[PDB]
């Protein structure tokens, strides 16, 4: 469980910077 959160979290910023960067 605690592992998933750590995955979704980084995924947010990661993708964000991905969708925000292009």
């Amino acid at each position: 469980f605690f592992h998933h959160i750590f995955r979704a979290i980084v995924h947010v910023a990661k993708t964000i910077h991905r969708l925000v960067t292009g």
